């Protein structure tokens, strides 16, 4: 049986896609930072239904002079406890704004750090440890063409992410290891936000007037690390409801 | 059971997809232009595995005064058939060179009617006629960013189909039909063509240095219509294997 | 002296492109269809500044079997009074909306022509009849990524239009001919438009809340056909105040 | 007399940009970090062409501690010899490969910080510290959607700088700040490269066979800094010769 890495794995859309590769006999790594409570749930739901088919790994992926050996970690997880590691899964992200006219490193460093950086050190360390089929998916967002105003850190990191997924796709070809991503517009909303508000940002989905549910867009991503996506790498996949499309 | 169409179905690529959906419990109606030998033994063959579960339709889809009644005729075909029309895929193609140094309205004709303007009336048609998962399903050139030379009509016929692929796309959804699209990269290489030059082509490919399967192609163009999919419209697959991320 | 060849130049746009290359010293021939009284005017005030500068010409660019021919004379025209043809812009386009819900195919014809077919036919025939500073520049549109709802068959030309752009740039970069674009995002607004209407385009966008003049549009095409652009080609250059940008 | 800086702007592009503004009347701060000599030459050279026309300004735009300081003072300097500051263009930028297949993190911090991070809080404090022409000018890279195999960081943080150039656009377009990127294609070759290989290099080059030249470079900067750009913001001007067009 595959093993899998999801990062960011404990709630929402990580957490939906744990489920959906688990439910496809992958045995997932669930990787957190300050989700602990939500993560040992996971694993133990997993775990139930299959013993020993899921272990939580924690770690902080903001930028620092610990980031590297972390993300080695991340993957070596998956090694220890199931002997090999097939998907990895860049799903966890921070965002906020960080607005240009009125602390900003720690923005960046978090920011940076999720979005780009750690995905980039933990395909990397995935690379070198490894037929199968071992691929990549990163969790883009289909609106950052559209950058929306004050969230300028976050928008750089989720391009900084799509190039990661063209290049590593490009340069890890030779390896047999796909690499792709998902990018949804508009899906899970805060969980804080007021209703009214939740229904405006609804509305405006061409689509259903609805978001993506975390099980539509783990459906893309069971897809893309299928058999039935065996010739695709380093396409980015959107699921928008056809979002994107829409003039202001 | 739901009904699809297929055109340039006979064979290759077009073969695959009809192939596929029926295998998913489809009826369909085979279109074709030339190949009547193939669009009848595949039609038989799926006849013979299910009873009235494919008919086949022969027609031209180049520019003429006839195009616009033709697509009609090939849509309400399936309705005739089969009572109904859940899924259309436009994947008829006129391909070769118009060098731009040395018929041209002629090529233009055919280049842009297989291509761009038949799709055009076909999905008008399918809409005009419309719960259950309508969607639509281009076919793509995920190479088309890199202008074969000498290519110049098709290469325009397509991007008008990329533009179709969006604006349909969005216009459509209120309607709840989805229109996505499927764009291979070195697909199925002309029969014709030596093999040392087959050979040369392959070899370009980063992933495997082989061309994409027809059933590969098939994959994507069934997860589109799939419910897997029912929250993406608009979006373009690329099954290239990282062909589009070489430079020369 | 090097000659220009601008489509739609006796209004508007096309107006300021023929006047602004006039004031570099280009020898102009202000392509029109209906505006002859605008057209004369031009060619008028044209050649009071220096006699024998400007010469009108009349065509339909709509498709049709006399497309190709009526092409060539409009390239043959500049031939014909100034002996050379350097540069070419298209700039005539046919702009209505063609509703997928409720004749199609005679807009087709004249959205399909203008926008795209000419410009081909146009290019071809310039490119055969050919140092200086060979050119090309279409006018494109900037939001037809965010298709406006009901104006399908005018964004797959102006998509097709972008094909062009780009394949034609490679294809003809051995003859040392640019092939170039521009694309506004809202400039000129329509003559009968109520001011009301008009006010609440302008307000969307984000670099001063007001549409490009036709100037501003003009500045681009100049610099695109000047020494100053001399590496450029198979470019499009947005000017659009950022439009595209904003989201719904 | 406006005021502008340029990073990097000691040798090759860098250096040709500064010359380029200065000579149009601009009061250009040349920012560098190890070419000293140069840099002095070049403000000496400017100055005795127009007193006090030029000043330098040392600083290691790597990610830090200190890169936030550092990238205000640069910012300030402008604001210290000159009283203001019009024009910021990020031009200075790492370049080296970073294989994913046999310090990295260190690596990250030059590549990251150069081409994506102190561009930010370049523009950030820029923008904090302002009618006139207010614009900023990224130098980018357009072969990046073409990752060259082993650059996965430069790719990853050019990628961001044009998400950077268009979320900045979009946000500082009320105040006026004009944000836009220039493209090259293939420029400057490595000083040390063999004949040879830069021959090799040139050779892909379909307009010409030629790399771009630092003054074909210098003046899409300037035109993008004019008023013959004053509509155009968040745009980038690709400069390439048509290379991003040929296909492998
Ligand atoms: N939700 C949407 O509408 C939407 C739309 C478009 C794209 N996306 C993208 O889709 C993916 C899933 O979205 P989501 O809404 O489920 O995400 P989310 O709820 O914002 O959660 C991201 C998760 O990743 C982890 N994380 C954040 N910063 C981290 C850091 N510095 N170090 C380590 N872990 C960190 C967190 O785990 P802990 O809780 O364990 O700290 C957090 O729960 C994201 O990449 C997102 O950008 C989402
Ligand atoms: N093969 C590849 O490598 C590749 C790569 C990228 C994209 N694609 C795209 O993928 C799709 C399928 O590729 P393919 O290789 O299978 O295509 P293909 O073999 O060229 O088949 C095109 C089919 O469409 C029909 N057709 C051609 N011209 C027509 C016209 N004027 N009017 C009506 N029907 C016409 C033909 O039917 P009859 O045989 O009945 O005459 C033919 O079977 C196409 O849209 C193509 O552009 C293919
Ligand atoms: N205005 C905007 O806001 C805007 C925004 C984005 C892009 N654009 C693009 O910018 C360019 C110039 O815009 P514009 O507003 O000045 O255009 P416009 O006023 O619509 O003018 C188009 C011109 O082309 C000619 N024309 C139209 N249909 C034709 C046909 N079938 N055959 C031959 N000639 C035909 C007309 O000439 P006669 O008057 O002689 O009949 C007309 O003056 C166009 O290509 C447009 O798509 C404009
Ligand atoms: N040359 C090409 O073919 C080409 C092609 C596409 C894009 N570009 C882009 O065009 C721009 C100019 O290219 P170029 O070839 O002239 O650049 P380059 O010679 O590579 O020089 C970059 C300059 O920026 C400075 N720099 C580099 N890393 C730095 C760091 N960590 N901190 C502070 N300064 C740093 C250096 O200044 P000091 O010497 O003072 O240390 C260096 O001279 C770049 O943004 C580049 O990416 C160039
Ligand atoms: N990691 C991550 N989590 C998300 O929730 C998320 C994402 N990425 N990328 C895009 C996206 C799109 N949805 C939304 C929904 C509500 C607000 C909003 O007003 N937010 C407030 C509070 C957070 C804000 O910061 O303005 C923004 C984007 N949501
Ligand atoms: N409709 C369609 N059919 C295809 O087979 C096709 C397509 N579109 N689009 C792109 C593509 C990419 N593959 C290929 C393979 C071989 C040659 C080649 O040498 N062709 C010759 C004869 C045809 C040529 O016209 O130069 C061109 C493209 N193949
Ligand atoms: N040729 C051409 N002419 C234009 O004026 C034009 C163009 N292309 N492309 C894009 C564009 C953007 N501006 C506009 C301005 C007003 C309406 C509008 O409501 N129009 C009505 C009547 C025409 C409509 O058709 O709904 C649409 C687009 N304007
Ligand atoms: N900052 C910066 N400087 C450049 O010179 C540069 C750039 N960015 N971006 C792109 C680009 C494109 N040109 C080139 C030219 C030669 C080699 C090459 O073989 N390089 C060697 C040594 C450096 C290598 O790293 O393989 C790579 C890219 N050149």
């Amino acid at each position: 049986c595959p093993a899998a890495v999801i990062t960011g794995g404990a709630r929402r859309i990580g957490h939906s896609i744990a489920v959906r590769l688990h439910q496809q006999g992958f045995r997932v790594v669930v990787h957190y930072r300050h989700s602990e409570g939500a993560a040992q749930r996971l694993v133990a739901e997993l775990n139930a239904a299959r013993a020993g088919s899921a272990v939580l790994c924690k770690g902080d992926l903001s930028l620092s002079s610990s980031l590297l050996d972390c993300c080695e970690d991340i993957i070596d997880c998956s090694f220890r406890a199931f002997g090999r590691c097939d998907v990895l899964v860049n799903n966890a992200s921070a965002y906020y704004p960080t607005p240009l006219l009125p602390p900003i490193d720690a923005q960046v460093a978090e920011l940076f750090g999720s979005n780009a950086v750690a995905p980039l050190f933990l395909i990397r360390a995935f690379a070198r440890r490894q037929s199968r089929n071992l691929s990549v998916v990163n969790l883009c967002d289909a609106m950052t063409d559209l950058p929306l105003p004050g969230f300028c850190v976050y928008t750089m990191a989720k391009h900084a992410l799509g190039g990661l997924t063209r290049a590593a796709a490009l340069e890890l070809a030779p390896r047999h290891i796909r690499v792709n991503a998902v990018a949804p517009g508009l899906s899970l909303l805060p969980p804080a936000m007021p209703q009214e508000t939740q229904e405006e940002y609804r509305r405006k989905v061409p689509l259903g007037q609805s978001e993506a549910s975390a099980a539509q867009i783990a459906d893309a991503i069971a897809f893309l690390v299928s058999k039935d996506a065996g010739y695709i790498t380093g396409t980015t996949l959107k699921v928008d409801g056809g979002l994107i499309l829409a003039r202001a």
